[PDB]
Order: structure tokens, then C-alpha cells, then sequence
């Protein structure tokens, strides 16, 4: 079973991710877990990184450059999440394909149903055949919690280096509109969303109901 | 050794990459030939071709994306050049590295010495590591318009000032006996 952590930087994901795996353990199922981007092993994911932080000229501002870095680095990936669905009852992705989708029409001002969404899902899913999740689960938390705990769009920085406060503000906001909508669709799949509280064990029997 | 033959005029640069081949070869030298960027061979110069024919959204109109799909397949081929240069005498690039400075500069009006030829040249040399080639020879004279001046103009002062190592400058119907033997003269 392969399971997508989703949601705006700062909504915890990680956090997610560790409990929902002890969840599983608990429950006797073997767990393997992935971060993306892949930093270190692709090309793609350096130079993405990079272009966040103001390298690479006008990179960063093409909404569909970055998105096809991105894209690039998960489908050097394949191997790597066949392999692991291989061996392991349960992978969690931290961020997928569906990351791509809300950032990129966010960036764009577009809403689900857009242009910037469908590229994603033609280009990552048909074209480069990245393996559909089981799950997406999207992890909504309050605007204001996600604003303190988010490093921004440069994350190597230290904190009292952030001056476009009001830019990533407002493009969480967009974004989480989009993750929204994307969990309504069923883009991609089946999602669940769900909090910051969610009972680990209960999240996982709902995930993975027992035979 | 490793040349990469440059210049504006593709069409140019074939027969030229082809004539050369065969100077090689008459003088007892295996080659091998590659062009770039590897249409058809990778998914990172198969985007940057879409890309040119309206797809994937805003991406063209960024010079540094289109640029780093173009570095992105060389670093993706760098067993492959390697892996030539093991392999035989003569492994001559149908465009290298140096495209990428002159197209990135000519698009943005900067000329050899400004900041994209010198950021291709530390991102694909210094930091991905494609090798440095043992020549680099610019087609000039030959048997968008004005990006194509711009281009030119940009190759000119790029072998002029030795950018990426030695350069020669040929028109298209230089001798090849004796351009190969330039090259790599005989013992
Ligand atoms: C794995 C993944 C991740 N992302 C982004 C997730 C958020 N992260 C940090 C961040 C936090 C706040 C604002 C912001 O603005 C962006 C987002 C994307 C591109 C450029 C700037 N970016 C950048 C990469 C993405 O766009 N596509 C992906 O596929
Ligand atoms: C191997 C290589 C090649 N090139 C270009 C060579 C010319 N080719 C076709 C062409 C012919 C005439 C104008 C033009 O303008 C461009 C160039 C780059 C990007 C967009 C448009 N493009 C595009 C890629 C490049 O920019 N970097 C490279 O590394
Ligand atoms: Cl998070
Ligand atoms: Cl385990
Ligand atoms: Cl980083
Ligand atoms: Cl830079
Ligand atoms: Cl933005
Ligand atoms: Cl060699
Ligand atoms: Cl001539």
C-alpha cells in the first residue's frame, strides 16, 4: 500500500508520518518511508533547491520549470517506491505528485480544475508513469499555525532572514485551497483529511481496515 | 581526444562534423559522434523540444530553464562521453557546452562575458563535471534573426577569449586534411 502525505509547508507532515508509522508497526505491518524532493540524489532536486534560494538566474519563476525539476526527481525515484512496495507492507510518501498539482496552480492564480493541475497529472502519472497512491491524505491545519512553523520558500535561511512574509503567505492560502479541492475530486485517487490531532491507530485502521 | 564543433549553422555543422569524420578516419583514427541535445534520447532535451513548440506552459520564455533541460541531458550523457573517449581515437560533440553560453547570452543580449555564459559554465563544467574538451572548433563563415547575429556575435568573443579551453575558427570549406591533421597531427 503506498500513501501520500499532503499539505502546506508547516502543516506537520512529518510529524504525520512518524506517528501513522508507529501506527502501523503497532499493527504488525512492516513500514518504509520517503521525503520529497530527493535532495542529493538527482540533479533536479539540487538545482530546484538551489533556485528557491536565488541561484540559476530566472529559474524560480517559471512555475512549470520548477514543476518539471520536481517531476524529473520523482521519476528518478520509480525504482526506488516499486522497490520499497516491494518489501514493505505500508510506504509513506512525504509530498508527491499531488504537491506539484497545489503548488503550481497556486502559483498561477489557477484552481484545480486548471491547466497548471492537469499537466501534472498528464506529464507525472501518463508520461513519466509514476505509480498511483492508495491513499492521499491531506493534513489541514490552521493558517496561522502553518505560518509560524514554515521556513518559507528559502529554507536553508536562518528566521531573521525572511523578508517576503506576505508573498508565501498568501500562496499557502491559495494552495490549501487547491489541496481542498483536489482532495474533493479524488484527484489521483482516494483522499482522507484530517488534523493535527488524528489518533494514529484509529488513522491507521481506516487506512488499512484489518481483514 | 574530444572536440566539440559549435556554431549557428547546424545544417553547417553536419557536414562539417561529417567532412572531419573522414579526415580522421584517412588518417588512421577511429571516431565516434554525438550531437546534443539528444532529441529523441532523453526525457530532459525532449522537454526543452516541447517546450520550444508552445508546450508545458511558461517554460521557454525562462532562459536559465531551458538552459538547465540543455545541461540536465549533458549530465545525463556523461558515461556516454566518457565511455567514446575510452572507446576510440576521436569523439567529436555536434554541440557542447559552449551552445548553451552563446543561445543563453544572445537571449538575454549579453555578450561572452557576462553573467549566463559564465553561470553555464560553472554549473555544467565546475559543478557537474562534463568534461573539458580538447578543442572546440567554431564554425563561422559558412557556404529569429537577429538572436541568430546575437548568437554569433556572442561564439565570436567565446573562442576569442578561450572560454572553456583552446578554440580554432574555420569557415566551412577549410581543408579537412588539414584541419584533422591541426587537430591531431600525425606523429
Ligand atoms: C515535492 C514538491 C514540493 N514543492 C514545493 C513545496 C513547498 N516548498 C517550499 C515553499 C514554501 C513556501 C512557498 C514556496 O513557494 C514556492 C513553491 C514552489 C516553487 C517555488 C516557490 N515554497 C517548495 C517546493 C512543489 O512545488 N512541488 C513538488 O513536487
Ligand atoms: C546543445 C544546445 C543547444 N541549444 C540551442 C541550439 C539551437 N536550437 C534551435 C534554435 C534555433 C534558432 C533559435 C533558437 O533560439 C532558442 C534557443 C534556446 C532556447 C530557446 C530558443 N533555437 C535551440 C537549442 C541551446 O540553447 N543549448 C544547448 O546546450
Ligand atoms: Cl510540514
Ligand atoms: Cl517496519
Ligand atoms: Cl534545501
Ligand atoms: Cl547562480
Ligand atoms: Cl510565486
Ligand atoms: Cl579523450
Ligand atoms: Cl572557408
Amino acid at each position: 500500500m503506498l500513501i501520500a502525505i499532503e499539505g502546506v509547508d508547516g502543516a506537520g507532515k512529518r510529524t504525520l508520518v512518524e506517528k501513522l508509522s508507529g501506527a502501523f508497526r503497532a499493527a504488525g505491518r512492516s513500514v518504509a518511508t520517503l521525503a520529497f524532493p530527493r535532495y542529493g540524489q538527482s540533479v533536479a532536486a539540487d538545482i530546484a533547491a538551489e533556485a528557491l534560494h536565488g541561484e540559476h538566474g530566472d529559474l524560480a519563476s517559471s512555475v512549470y520549470a520548477m514543476a518539471t525539476l520536481f517531476a524529473l526527481d520523482r521519476a528518478g525515484a520509480v525504482h526506488t517506491i516499486q522497490g520499497l512496495c516491494r518489501g514493505y507492507d505500508v510506504v509513506i510518501l512525504d509530498r508527491y505528485v499531488a504537491s506539484n498539482a497545489a503548488y503550481s496552480a497556486a502559483r498561477l492564480h489557477e484552481n484545480a480544475a486548471g491547466k497548471a493541475a492537469a499537466w501534472v497529472q498528464r506529464i507525472e502519472f501518463a508520461r513519466l508513469g509514476l505509480p498511483k497512491p492508495d491513499w492521499q491524505v491531506l493534513l489541514a491545519v490552521s493558517a496561522e499555525l502553518a505560518g509560524e512553523r514554515s521556513r518559507g520558500r528559502a529554507q536553508r535561511d536562518p528566521g531573521r532572514a525572511r523578508d517576503n512574509y506576505e508573498r508565501d503567505a498568501e500562496l499557502q492560502q491559495r494552495t490549501g485551497a487547491v489541496y481542498a479541492e483536489l482532495a474533493a475530486q479524488g484527484w489521483g485517487g482516494r483522499w482522507l483529511v484530517v488534523g493535527a490531532d488524528v489518533d494514529p491507530g484509529r488513522l491507521a485502521a481506516t487506512l488499512a481496515p484489518p481483514d
